[PDB]
């Protein structure tokens, strides 16, 4: 009858765009209700621009917090909403608080939840996105899994197999839609040019590494080293609690101070995948990004003790070094020698299309 | 170092009052957080009182509302206790929207949950009270089990086995530590004779049974007609959710109308361990009335399509009838002949203090 997509972050706009692109060629009563857990122009405003989004319908301005006072604040508002609109299907994509707070409050509302990016696991369950993920999983009545690996995780947790749909990662999708986009656009060649030709391009915000000051550290020094054994210029495109935290254990000034590091606001999706594609190697703790990476063919580097896409790593297009400089040196070597050539595990660019069928048949 | 315990409501304070009982003999820093979910002092007060428990160092003042307000204002209220009083457990007991909160804040906080009746399952996960279980199961620490069957439940789901310690349900420590006090004291015996020799006892306040008129229905005339059938006085105690229900179905003047059902105001433990020991039969929608049931040897007729602990009907004290009269009337004829003995499945009532040594050790 009618659908609420639920969302908040960045990375959750990126991977909802080709669900939005199929939803528009059909004739579903659909909107978009956004908690604005982020706000700030350049994590939030480009992507919809650029993407060619609509507007959400409802904006519950919840911001930033900790995470009961936020998710705790989105069940409040997130219920006003859903009382009053009744869809009966809820679509949350991925692991932020955002898409724990939408299936919380739908699942006791009796509303249908679709999760888009069900059933990754890096177990850590320390870990806020572990925990999101698990819990929105064991309340879901579809499950979009990206790969086999995640339906099998889904399995082992006593979850119904036919509420498990394997249809690949939306993010192919998004790539695929938008990396030709970016290529043929003057403007964003143009700030390509102007940040930018061998570089590694770098992103860090999970908390488990920036809120917690050695490590923050280790891998700065880890970047410090690289740069100097290699003789390697880094861009790096600073997530706002990154900076945050940067400057409160007094590590920013000293990267600034680093020439040979180019720090950069946070990009809209089309630069960044310039960047990306472009890279000679990817160094990051982002989920979205050690996909990209794999779909580009451009060798990654993950600043993680595990990660949730093992497959990346299966097939040799990632390798992990979590805090440890000695295995960021020795991964920059490998990776630095390695072929960019390796399977893609994550589909074939319609997910999209392939959930909106599913959630129309149920 | 320091341990807090989280708890809202009549069936929480029971069962954690054993362990309550055990921590007293220890010199462990413990303290209760109240979050006011229950506030009538027939529903909280009078068990504070009658099982000799202390005062709550906080009081949230909570209380009732839709799932989404009550739960999100419980996480944004208990992370400022919790950010403020740091302890390194937080005990939760059961499956009420409490206990998810606490569980959700403490995971967040990385502070180790310990569930105290883990494992539970209707597979009814569509039901409020099987959502939270099964979530807060998934963020636990320490899974307290009943029985192996709530084992069993865990291990399918993928937790790891050494998170779960079988010991028991706490309700047979609780009975055990009360039944004979209830008996031995006058007060509680007066108040016995005042409301009652043969009789039916009678409580239902399941958001499925009395959210539904034509389910609310249904029973009460299940009711009716056992009344006319076997000549039986039906004595009920009524849950201010069913009493507010009943009267907005316009129900309730129907039952009071009914000179073989005596309606009475929920009453405290020792009370009602008395209703529940003297009764020929017990016809309930309650978790821990279908377990006293069992324990105290008197059959029970389960007013639900599912149980969370099925023990009970593997060992004949219970049979489930849910909406249907036919159903209803059959179990009555069974239950009425019925002999008096089976297994109970449900420990040695010395789970509290295996729980305490639990934590203590790690
Ligand atoms: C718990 C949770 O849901 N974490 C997600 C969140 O992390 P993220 O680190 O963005 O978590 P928050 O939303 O809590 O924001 C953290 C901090 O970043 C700053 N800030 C954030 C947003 C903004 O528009 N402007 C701003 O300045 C604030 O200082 C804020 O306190 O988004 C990431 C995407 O980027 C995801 O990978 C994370 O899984
Ligand atoms: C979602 C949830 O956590 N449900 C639990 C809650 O149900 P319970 O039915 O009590 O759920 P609520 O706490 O939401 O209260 C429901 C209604 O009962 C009335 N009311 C409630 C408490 C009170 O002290 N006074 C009062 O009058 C109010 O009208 C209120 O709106 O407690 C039961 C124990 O009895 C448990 O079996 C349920 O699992
Ligand atoms: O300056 C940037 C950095 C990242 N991204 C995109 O952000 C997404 C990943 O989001 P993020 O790293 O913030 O979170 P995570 O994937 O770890 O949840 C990817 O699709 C990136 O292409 C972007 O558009 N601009
Ligand atoms: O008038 C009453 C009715 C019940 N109880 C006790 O309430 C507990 C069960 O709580 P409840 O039925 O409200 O919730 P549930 O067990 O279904 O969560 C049991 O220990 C009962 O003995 C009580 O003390 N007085």
């Amino acid at each position: 009858m009618k659908l609420s997509i639920i969302l908040g972050t960045r990375p959750e706009i990126i991977k909802l765009s080709p669900i939005i692109r199929a939803l528009e060629k059909t004739n579903i009563d659909w909107h978009i209700i956004h908690t604005n857990q982020h706000y700030s122009e350049n994590m939030d405003k480009i992507f919809f621009e650029e993407l060619n989004l609509p507007n959400p319908k409802y904006n519950l301005n919840i911001g930033s917090g900790t995470h009961g006072e936020q998710t705790g604040k989105m069940l409040i508002e997130i219920e006003k909403v859903l009382l009053k609109e009744k869809p009966d299907v809820v679509v949350v994509q991925g692991d932020t608080n955002t898409v724990l707070a939408g299936a919380l409050v739908a699942s006791k509302l009796k509303i249908d939840v679709a999760h888009v990016e069900a059933g990754l696991r890096s177990f850590d369950r320390n870990m806020p996105e572990e925990i999101n993920r698990v819990l929105t999983d064991h309340i879901s009545s579809y499950l979009f899994a990206p790969t086999e690996i995640a339906k099998n995780n889904l399995l082992r947790e006593g979850i119904e197999e036919n509420k498990i749909f394997v249809v690949g990662n939306t993010i192919v999708d998004a790539t695929l839609q938008n990396l030709k986009i970016a290529e043929k656009n003057e403007n964003v060649r143009a700030f390509f040019n102007s940040v930018v030709d061998d570089y590694f391009l770098l992103t860090l915000h999970r908390a488990e590494n920036v809120d917690n000051k050695e490590r923050l550290k280790n891998i700065v020094e880890g970047i410090f080293e690289i740069i100097e054994i290699y003789d390697k210029a880094i861009i790096f495109s600073i997530h706002p609690r990154t900076k945050k935290r940067l400057k409160e254990f007094n590590l920013f000034d000293k990267l600034k101070s680093n020439k040979k590091i180019k720090i950069i606001e946070p990009v809209g999706y089309l630069e960044f995948l310039m960047l990306e594609k472009n890279a000679e190697l990817i160094l990051t703790d982002s989920g979205g990004v050690q996909e990209e990476a794999c779909i580009l063919k451009v060798p990654c580097i993950t600043l993680r003790d595990n990660t949730e896409r093992p497959e990346t790593v299966e097939v040799g297009a990632n390798i992990l070094v979590g805090d440890n400089k000695e295995k960021l040196i020795k991964a920059v070597e490998i990776m630095l020698n390695k072929k960019r050539n390796w399977k893609n595990p994550f589909g074939n660019g319609k997910s999209g299309e392939r959930i909106v069928r599913i959630l129309t048949y149920g």
